[PDB]
């Protein structure tokens, strides 16, 4: 770009692709992110424009929206490493509890915060959670489903992820709440404990019946209203809950407390950000620096 010389790809979101660029003027380096069309709505350039103000520590600040032909330039702080790759470098060993826990903290303080302000990001994945050597972890993304909706891939033949899918949505629920969040970053918590993705679904399908199969299918008497769903039907099999324990060892019974509030079916009975701070899992919450390899 004119302005940037990129540097490299560092990735291809459900969007469009991410990339680290230096401001050949500023010499700051930065995640451009190109946008996928057709003349691009405005009613989404203003969603947009709304999250430059979006601002917190655990928030990847928005630095400049630019709207220029049929592509829209996102510029974003850049930070060095996202949550997969961490996870990824950090499998043989795992990565610590005291840090899984900070890392958790500063996340429902970014999602409090971003559902204050009545934000959702609605794509929580280990690929949108990025670090830095300082210990920090971000919200990047938002997806922009209110502001577009997921079409059927991310933009040219990629395998959207449905792993951190909250039900209400696998069920055709079209109206989300900030429970979806929720839920997904119950998802990666997990995923951090155990190392290894909680329902790793292949197929919407695939999606719904392994979280079925693990925390037992739901009935009206967990979730008052689900056979009312739109994609619910009668002829679901009917597995018996797991027991937690199992679920995700060796993870303290604070921590699996805690995760089954953010695992609750039932949206409304699903903990939220705001009351998931003051859980006692986070008493001796502290903030370690992680090791990064860049
Ligand atoms: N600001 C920002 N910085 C990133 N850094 C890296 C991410 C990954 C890696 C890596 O895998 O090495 C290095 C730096 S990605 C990103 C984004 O704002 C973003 C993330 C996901 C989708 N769309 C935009």
């Amino acid at each position: 770009m004119e302005n940037f010389q990129k540097v490299e790809k560092i990735g291809e979101g459900t969007y469009g692709v991410v990339y680290k660029a230096r401001n050949k003027l500023t010499g700051e380096v930065v995640a451009l992110k190109k946008i996928r069309t057709e003349g691009v709505p405005s009613t989404a350039i203003r969603e947009i424009s709304l999250l430059k103000e979006l601002n917190h520590p655990n928030i990847v600040k928005l630095l400049d929206v630019i709207h220029t032909e049929n592509k829209l330039y996102l510029v974003f702080e850049f930070l060095h490493q996202d949550l997969k790759k961490f996870m990824d470098a950090s499998a043989l060993t795992g990565i610590p509890l005291p840090l899984i826990k900070s890392y958790l903290f500063q996340l429902l303080q970014g999602l409090a915060f971003c559902h204050s302000h009545r934000v959702l990001h609605r794509d929580l994945k280990p690929q949108n959670l990025l670090i830095n050597t300082e210990g920090a972890i971000k919200l990047a993304d938002f997806g922009l489903a209110r502001a577009f909706g997921v079409p059927v891939r991310t933009y040219t033949h990629e395998v959207v992820t449905l792993w951190y899918r909250a039900p209400e949505i696998l069920l055709g629920c079209k109206y989300y709440s900030t429970a979806v969040d929720i839920w997904s970053l119950g998802c990666i918590f997990a995923e951090m404990v155990t190392r290894r993705a909680l329902f790793p679904g292949d197929s919407e399908i695939d999606q719904l019946f392994r979280i079925f199969r693990t925390l037992g299918t739901p009935d009206e008497v967990v979730w008052p209203g689900v056979t009312s769903m739109p994609d619910y039907k009668p002829s679901f099999p009917k597995w018996a809950r797991q027991d937690f324990s199992k679920v995700v060892p060796p993870l303290d019974e604070d921590g699996r407390s805690l995760l089954s509030q953010m695992l609750h079916y039932d949206p409304n009975k699903r903990i939220s950000a705001k009351a998931a701070l003051a859980h006692p899992f986070f008493q001796d919450v502290t903030k370690p620096v992680p090791h990064l390899r860049l």
